[PDB]
């Protein structure tokens, strides 16, 4: 074959050429000597360059491309940026960045659904306040009453010498982590910062496993501002299992939306640095990582004690067990309260489609295989047994630093 | 710049300062991470036996010795006149455990120091080949009590064919093509079955017939030779505690034995030096009995634990792999016939990783893997950061000899 990577399916024999990995900008972590593919944490004539490859990238999605909109847009991002510095872009050109960038995002199983993607304009936000309103409507309009919908919204772009939007929390829903005097902590440990920051920054702490957080808002060159969310506006599905009538005593929940809030979205050059974008759940995120690490709500041992298992030895495979029971339950219990869920089986089939559409529409898929892959049952599903390139296309989302 | 490597579950960062002493490329490169892919003169071999040489004597303390310089100065000797040379028992069995040490997708490596070398560079024939391979089944399945092993055939040489073995590994069950397409047996061994039968081995028909060994001595033909039955030991796989799993008739082999792997030491290929240790038993339990491709007899066993089977929202497949590997630990442990759970494994393989930190300030790893492929985020390797890269000695892939 050719000069691209070659890209093999283990389970059907089966090759496909990346040409696509050609269109990458920015380099990863890697190198010819060593693969650093394991690591979770990897302008002038710059920009211009930027803004010139997404306006082509626009017009090639709309078939326009060489035409006379098409030389005329370019025309007027040059001069914008040759008299301003910066640029802005159109409506219908950040409704196309937002898709490419969820499209393009290298550890999303679910981008099947890429191409269905709600985007909330708020580019005319100008103070925290209404950040909140935005961000209220965001959750009403995702969360549907249990009927999830895949939405961003979109806040002013970052500009010279003058502060950014930022939300401080990771994600719109988060419960509390209280430190504890022993050192344990109560609720999510992966919370502990950002509730000590709320809490400094004046809330009212409460001392449950499942406090939900207020949210930290910042308006440009002001200290962020505190807003709590309205309990019913933040659906959440107690737990319960199937067969075993002790689980529901547990008390355990999760919340149904899942938004990602401190990422920082990229198109053409320009950048987002609060633009909030939320699905649905996959079980496994819920069951096996939030519910199970050793290092959030680490559940494992208590369930299999209910379930009296031998947690003694390892070998008589108590955490796989307890872990299968979790999921289990996570999944009956969105399925009995009506609310979106996927089970990491359906996912990763329909992944498998996904990879499949790009390869003939855009002859290949930035894919990281670690993240792909779910964290139970792993090689029990296609995408395990599926080879995979991982390298960075823009528009795009980034991980940007904490903004205290 | 060196690569930070964060441990997610502990918080804690280490510095791979190791993959500095990489020479050969993996597949990525700045614009494309390749990691998940399966398959990635005299002056050159004069300083990779010198770097070999300078290794050996570096790990017994006596680096710059008289016996160090003579040893550097027989091998250059030895090159400058003969394009090759030979390496000293001793040394080749010093990097016979550099190279597994050395192997990325080894799980195993806290055993690394404890490999029983057998040296079969006197071999001059498939029936010597056979004999020696025998010596290694034996040894290293001693009754069940199994022990690390390698043995290491002739090298390769300039002006002449290899000495290979055919077989991927030792214990290999049949594959036998049906005319409509489907496999009898394990289908990861169709085209090695049907070399055998060409080369005249009369087939079973069952779905658990242990392979006869191709062997090839060099530029003759491979020969056929039957393994004796009583050298092969096998686990029949029953259930704790479901009874009717038994009646499934599954089984397996107890000795992971790799036979298709070149060992590179200073230079110098080994093209047949089977290796052996013991199995993780999610090898057998999720991999070779629940792979698609492979026996996948995960909807047979969903069924007889009467499982909703329409729905992938009923876990059906979680709940019966869970099951077999049950099986597989539980059959062997009643056997006593070594195997390591997975917990058990990975758990030695972080107390590796800190070993190789404090040892050589780094240890090359594939995260693909090392991870487990069932129950991955339940062990503690899901959360270790690692950093893949080549070292030499090396197990490396080479092409199949037909
Ligand atoms: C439609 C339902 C969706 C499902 C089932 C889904 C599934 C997932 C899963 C399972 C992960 C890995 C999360 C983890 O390990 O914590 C993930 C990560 C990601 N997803 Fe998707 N996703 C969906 C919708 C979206 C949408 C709407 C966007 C953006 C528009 C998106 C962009 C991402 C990004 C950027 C990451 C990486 C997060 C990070 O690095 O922190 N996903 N998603
Ligand atoms: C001591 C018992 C051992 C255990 C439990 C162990 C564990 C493993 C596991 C689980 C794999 C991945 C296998 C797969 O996914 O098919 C592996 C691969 C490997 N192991 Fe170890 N191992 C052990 C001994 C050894 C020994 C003695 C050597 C060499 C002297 C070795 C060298 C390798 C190599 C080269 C691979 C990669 C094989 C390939 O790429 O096909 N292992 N081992
Ligand atoms: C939109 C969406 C759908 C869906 N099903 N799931 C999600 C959740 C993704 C949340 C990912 C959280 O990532 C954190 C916690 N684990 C690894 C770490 C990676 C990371 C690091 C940083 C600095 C930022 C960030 N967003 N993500 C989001
Ligand atoms: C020593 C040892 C211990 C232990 N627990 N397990 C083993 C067996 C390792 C089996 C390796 C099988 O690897 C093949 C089949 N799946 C991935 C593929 C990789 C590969 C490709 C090629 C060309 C050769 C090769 N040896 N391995 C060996
Ligand atoms: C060290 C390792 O990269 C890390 O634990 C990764 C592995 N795979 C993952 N996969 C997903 N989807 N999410 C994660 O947070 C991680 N963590
Ligand atoms: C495509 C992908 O890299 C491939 O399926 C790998 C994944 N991880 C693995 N891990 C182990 N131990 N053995 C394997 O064969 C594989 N296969
Ligand atoms: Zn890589």
């Amino acid at each position: 074959g050719p000069k691209f990577p070659r890209v093999k399916n283990w389970e059907l024999g089966s090759i496909t050429y990346d040409t696509l990995c050609a269109q990458s900008q920015q380099d990863g972590p890697c190198t010819p000597r060593r693969c650093l593919g394991s690591l979770v944490l990897p302008p002038a004539e710059q920009l211009l360059s930027q803004a010139r490859d997404f306006i082509n990238q626009y017009y090639s999605s709309i078939k326009r491309s060489g035409s006379q909109a098409h030389e005329e847009r370019l025309q007027e991002v040059e001069a914008e940026v040759a008299s301003t510095g910066t640029y802005h872009l159109r409506e219908s050109e950040l409704v196309f960045g937002a898709k490419q960038a969820w499209r393009n995002a290298p550890r999303c199983v679910g981008r099947i659904q890429w191409g269905k993607l709600q985007v909330f304009d708020a580019r005319d936000c100008s103070s925290a306040q209404e950040m909140f309103t935005y961000i209220c409507n965001h959750i009403k309009y995702a969360t549907n009453r249990g009927n999830l919908r895949s939405a961003i919204t979109v806040f002013p772009q970052r500009a010279p010498g003058r502060g950014d939007f930022r939300i401080w929390n990771s994600q719109l829903v988060r419960y509390a982590g209280y430190r504890q005097q022993d050192g344990s902590v109560r609720g999510d440990p992966a919370n502990v910062e950002i509730t000590e920051l709320c809490i400094q920054h004046g809330w009212t702490p409460g001392n449950g496993r499942f406090d939900v957080l207020p949210l930290l808002l910042q308006a440009p060159d002001e200290a962020p501002e505190l807003f709590v969310l309205p309990p019913e506006l933040v659906l959440e599905v107690p737990l319960e299992h199937p067969t075993l009538e002790w689980f529901a005593a547990l008390g355990l929940r999760w919340y149904a939306l899942p938004a990602v809030s401190n990422m920082l979205l990229e198109i053409g050059g320009l950048e987002f640095s609060a633009a909030p974008f939320s699905g649905w759940y996959m079980s496994t995120e819920i069951g096996t990582r939030n519910l199970c690490d050793p290092h959030r709500y680490n559940i494992l041992e208590d369930v299999a004690v209910c379930m009296d298992l031998d947690t003694r030895t390892t070998s008589s495979l108590w955490k796989d067990k307890a872990a299968v029971e979790i999921n289990l339950a996570v999944l009956h219990s969105f399925q009995l309260a009506k609310v979106t869920i996927v089970d990491h089986h359906a996912a990763t089939v329909s992944f498998m489609k996904h990879l499949d559409n790009e390869q003939k529409a855009r002859g290949g898929c930035p894919a990281d295989w670690a993240w792909i892959v779910p964290p139970i049952s792993g090689s029990l599903t296609p995408v395990f047994h599926q080879e995979m390139v991982n390298y960075i296309l823009s528009p795009a989302f980034r991980y940007q630093p904490d903004p205290w």
